[PDB]
């Protein structure tokens, strides 16, 4: 059977949930994400930086190896999320990986549509290189929309001559704005999380939804660094992940897909109360470390 903690949490997530279809204004989804956010661990230290004209924070857990860094891209459908919403989970990734996180406040839609977010990530990446981190000492990670961005930034950085970092970890990536995959119909009644279609609409602002940099499941992945992909079995966006793994391996990329039973979208984020949460973060970190020692 299935861990009790996830059952409890699924129960809670279905209660707190807004009923299907009802139209929640943007600045209400935004403020609500900010209010429910977990506070980071008391031993997580933080330093406000500005990077490529974006607010950011370095998020250093205890044990960070000097010279290593993670460019981290937060979720929120390209329309929401913030440094604040992700500080906790990212704090723990820093812990597991023994590496400082650069936690970027990239430009959000609809105020700043695509490719604004990709422009910010690529530039965030340039900035790190200019600060003297060696591509082989770098990693890129992100969740939900952030997971897509991770890929988008890789593909775009590559097209621009930037060197690929050592590893890349999309968590529950959203890599197909078309939102047409089976798993939307198949896995629907199991994901407690046209609301996602609205976000694509806000992000794209008229753009080709099969744009390489918007939906990286349609891009040329040739030459990307090794990938860990986390996804839960019980989420709508399962296919995004599976098709991403197949796409990568087809393009020569060293991909490792882990589908985790019973799990939900970015279950990582619920690490405080969900042991699989902490488990998968620890694995993210082990893999960033595995990739850096080779």
């Amino acid at each position: 059977m299935a861990g009790p903690e996830i059952v409890k949490l699924k129960k809670i997530l279905r209660e707190k949930a807004v009923p299907p279809g009802t139209e929640v204004p943007l600045d209400v989804m935004r403020k609500g994400m900010e209010k429910v956010a977990f506070k980071a661990a008391d031993d997580i230290q933080v330093e406000q930086v500005t990077v490529a004209g974006c607010a950011a924070e370095w998020v250093r857990a205890p044990g960070c190896q000097a010279g290593k860094a993670i460019l981290y891209l937060h979720g929120g459908g390209y329309v929401m999320g913030s440094i604040n919403t992700h500080r906790s989970m990212v704090g723990e990734i820093s812990r597991a990986s023994q590496a400082a996180a650069l936690l970027l406040d990239y430009r959000l839609a609809p105020e700043h549509p695509f490719p604004a977010a990709v422009e910010d990530g690529v530039a965030a990446y340039r900035w790190l290189l200019d600060q003297g981190f060696k591509p082989q000492h770098l990693s890129i990670s992100g969740d939900s929309a952030g997971g897509g961005l991770v890929l988008a930034v890789l593909v775009s950085a590559r097209d621009q001559g930037l060197p690929m970092p050592a590893s890349a970890i999309p968590i529950s990536p959203w890599a197909d704005m078309t939102c047409t995959n089976d798993s939307f119909k198949t896995r629907a009644e199991a994901d407690p999380m046209g609301g996602i279609n609205k976000m694509a609409a806000r992000y794209l602002n008229g753009a080709d939804a099969k744009h390489p940099y918007a939906s990286p499941n349609f891009a040329n992945l040739k030459g990307l660094p090794p990938l860990l992909i986390h996804v839960g079995r019980d989420e709508v966006l399962l296919d995004d992940s599976i098709k991403l793994d197949a796409k990568a391996k087809a393009d020569g990329v060293k991909s490792t897909l882990e589908i985790w039973d019973d799990m939900i979208h970015v279950w990582h984020a619920f690490h405080p109360m969900l042991p699989e949460g902490k488990q998968a973060i620890v694995r993210v970190g082990e893999f960033m470390r595995e990739q850096w020692a080779a």
